[PDB]
């Protein structure tokens, strides 16, 4: 951050969090220009990967950066321009979830996606790290979530609704519903396993449907349901929380 017995000092850290507005910018240009369409082609789903993984070091190399905690770094991060990345990726997050959760050709875009959004909240507590009552570095992290408040809210219902679904699959009603140790369940059947649950509205039971991968045979398996979609909540969510 500061060099003391140099004449001249670069600032790393704010060159850092630069090239990270610019990178957070990029791939929200592709998340435009991608939202549109209603499948991502090979080329980009591959450009993503490669954006997500540069993103990804770069948070990192920010966490490791402001942890320990780095009083200075933490300060100067706080009054960089990390806010309004947060809040672009928070965008790209909120939405690029639902659009990508419906399909199963983007798993593996979904996984790296959220794991992008898992080191950034990481990113978010180490600058919360060594925090005071009324400090001034909570001011602006409640500030950004306020700018941000409806991406904010899209990501809760998304985290809600996809860790209801443990507690739907581990409720008795599968358990007698289903003998069988497969745990293959006709779609009809499933729908109306969530509207006896009734935990789920319509638009989320719907919702739900169509991310669930549909069968030939309608066969969709509820244990890689929950594998693929609970497990990165309660990884995510509870970082968030």
């Amino acid at each position: 951050r500061t060099q003391t017995g140099n004449n001249t000092t670069v600032n790393i850290i704010i060159s850092t969090v630069d090239y990270l507005l610019r990178v957070q910018e990029s791939i929200s240009d592709f998340y435009w220009y991608y939202s549109g369409k209603d499948v991502i082609d090979e080329q980009g789903q591959r450009n993503f990967s490669k954006a997500i993984q540069v993103a990804k070091q770069v948070f990192n190399t920010l966490t490791e950066y402001i942890q320990g905690p780095c009083t200075g770094n933490q300060q100067s991060l706080a009054h960089s321009r990390l806010w309004d990345a947060v809040v672009g990726f928070l965008h790209v997050f909120a939405h690029m979830q639902m659009k990508l959760s419906q399909d199963s050709s983007q798993i593996e875009l979904l996984k790296e996606l959220m794991d992008l959004q898992k080191d950034m909240v990481v990113m978010l507590l180490s600058m919360l790290e060594g925090n005071v009552v009324n400090g001034t570095i909570g001011k602006q992290m409640v500030d950004m979530l306020v700018e941000s408040s409806n991406n904010v809210e899209m990501i809760l219902k998304f985290f809600d609704m996809f860790l209801k679904l443990k507690d739907l699959t581990s409720s008795d009603t599968f358990k007698e519903y289903d003998p069988d140790g497969k745990g293959v369940i006709s779609k009809r059947d499933f729908h109306k396993a969530m509207e006896s649950h009734k935990h789920y509205t319509q638009s989320e039971t719907e919702f739900l449907l169509s991310c669930a991968e549909t069968d030939e045979n309608e066969t969709l398996d509820y244990e890689e349901f929950v594998k693929r979609f609970h497990e990165p909540a309660k990884d995510i969510g509870f970082n968030v929380a």
